[PDB]
């Protein structure tokens, strides 16, 4: 039985000053620890993912849940979406607003409807059948957000998991409020099948970041695992599907993916992409190309 | 240059019914020679399969625009999207309401924002702002839908080679009769219900929604084309793992770059037509194919 592995990102963004980078270094770690904490206890690859993106979105510090982005009229719209390898099951949301974890509301997709893909108010109608809180939307607004929203008028923070479980299973989970002052109503590739994720126990998982316009163009989750199914290893599979979406149409952006043998990388042509990753009782992180530290997991 | 063609399609089915099937001939006829129409004029790839699902939104005979299927509330809630094969440019929205022709505003998305997909309430604020009309809800309802929904409760597309050389899809749908609110399938999901890449081809797909969605139809259907199949052979590689892997049924059409055509379905039925040099080609069963001039 394979040993465990998760790999967690954030945002596919630009430069990240020293300060923001340690308050980014900490929720990271945090995440890697609760995905990890969810295999070592014999956990699926689906638990341990959205284990993972809970704790970002939770984080104030990260583009998704509380800490989202806000849009043309300053407020959050999230989306997210979680696939399980095995039968390919699948849940996603999109537009959704006033709860504090879309990836749940995504999981219940799911497993509690015969359907994968729920969108705005009847997103809302179902998580209230569903018992999800409905919140404020303040709560989840942050100062950082108001500020960044008003100078953008006169990219960054996404979040996103791959794991692969000691069952053989592999899963992904992506959760994002967008890109800050997009239209009402704008869905990006957090959502989208192939594009914002895939994931498949007779090849891998992968979780994407970056300008979603792009990854939504070239599918760029699917593309990376056609890559791995063609013999690429993860790293030349990363390298050739970034490459294509920068030369086609463009676009930087970053992924994060496991095989279905467990090898494992984050690669990125944006500036930079927080990631991290757990596997032999070991925690990688890294921001910037190959500031990469190695650290024990107690 | 490339001789043009464009192929459109009327929804994965079970067994149609025989008087049905003569409006459904008919409305397959229209929307092709609409779409090859445009072609002739050498009108683009994507004015082409605009055109063409917009004549199957506003006939009342098919799942999509007006004569869309019923959520479970009895309202239509509308998906389509479209792309472009020579940059992938691409415009979807899903879950609009009360306007006519969803394609357009697809194409109005593409056109006209930073983005390429749009959904429910901000989809219809853009359309009001787009000067689309609003259009009464009860409208888009057929009798005949309103009686699909309470037995229950007791898709078409296009695909285009321009005389330029350029690949486009469009798809357009109101879902699954008794769908939740908000459900939103395939069809608007860019490598799902369609894609156009000018080096490789241009699939649009119909079938069970959440299926397409899980195995990438149309996306994986060009993958296989990449790697040197025919567009047949694609066409049953992928529809054949949708099949063994997802337990889903669907159909599809698809045009490469070179011009070779083919719809295929595991569907029990599709209705289906192409339009290549002058002439009109028409299925709706396997085996089955009527072959007339085009004027
Ligand atoms: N992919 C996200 C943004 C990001 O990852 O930075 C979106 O477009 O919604
Ligand atoms: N693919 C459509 C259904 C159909 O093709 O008839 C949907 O589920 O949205
Ligand atoms: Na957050
Ligand atoms: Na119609």
């Amino acid at each position: 039985h394979m040993n465990p592995i998760v790999v967690v990102h954030g945002g596919g963004a630009g430069p990240i000053s020293k300060d923001r980078k340690e308050r980014v270094h900490q929720g990271m770690v945090r995440a890697a620890t609760v995905g990890y904490g969810i295999l070592r206890e014999g956990g699926s690859a689906v638990d341990a993912v959205e284990g993972a993106v809970v704790a970002l979105e939770d984080d104030p510090e990260f583009n998704a849940g509380c800490g989202s982005v806000l849009n043309t009229n300053g407020e959050v719209e999230m989306d997210a979406s979680i696939m399980d390898g095995k039968d390919l099951s699948a849940g996603a949301v999109s537009a959704v607003q006033c709860i504090a974890n879309p990836i749940k509301l995504a999981r219940l997709v799911m497993e509690k409807t015969p359907h994968c893909f729920l969108t705005d108010q009847g997103a809302a109608q179902f998580a209230a059948a569903m018992g999800v809180p409905e919140i404020p939307g303040e709560k989840l607004v942050t100062e950082r957000n108001k500020k960044r929203l008003e100078k953008e008028k006169h990219n960054l923070g996404t979040v996103g998991a791959v794991a692969l479980d000691c069952k053989g299973n592999v899963a992904y989970a992506t959760s994002t409020g967008g890109i800050v002052n997009k239209m009402v109503g704008r869905v990006g590739d957090s959502p989208c099948l192939g594009a914002g994720g895939y994931a498949d126990n007779d090849i891998g998982a992968v979780s994407t970041t970056g300008h979603g316009e792009s990854i939504l163009k070239v599918n760029l989750a699917r593309l990376t695992l056609f890559h791995i199914e063609q013999g690429k290893t993860v790293e030349e599979a990363a390298d050739l599907s970034l490459g294509y979406m920068k030369s086609r149409v463009k676009g930087l952006g970053g992924l994060i993916v496991v095989s279905k043998t467990g090898d494992w990388v984050a690669k990125w042509t944006s500036t930079s992409m927080p990631w991290a990753a757990a596997k032999d009782g070991k925690l990688h992180f890294g921001i910037d190309p190959d500031d990469t530290t190695i650290t024990d997991l107690p």
